[PDB]
């Protein structure tokens, strides 16, 4: 194979490291910032998590404070009809 890596000084460890890249960036990380679990939208579609035809007229609107909310959070922040269907009870 091949080997070659040194440096007894390891970089800071942040819990906000992509689960597919394990890397962060100054700017806001996707999907969200607060949501501990961070994963690049592309890392999902690529690997094989989404691969769904979700043609939309939007590129990336997560960074913003009030934009897209990942599944984990699934917050009803966005102002729009979110008719839900909970188990009849
Ligand atoms: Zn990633
Ligand atoms: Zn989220």
């Amino acid at each position: 194979g091949s080997s070659g890596s040194s440096g007894p000084r390891e970089p800071v460890v942040n819990d906000e490291m992509c689960d597919v890249c394990e890397v962060w960036t100054a700017e806001s990380l996707f999907p969200c910032r607060v949501c501990t679990r961070v994963f690049h939208d592309g890392c999902l579609r690529r690997m094989g998590y989404i691969q769904g035809d979700s043609a939309a007229e939007v590129t990336e609107m997560a960074h913003t404070e009030t934009g897209w909310s990942c599944h984990y959070c699934d917050n009803i922040n966005l102002l729009l009809t979110e008719e839900s269907g909970p188990s009849s009870g």
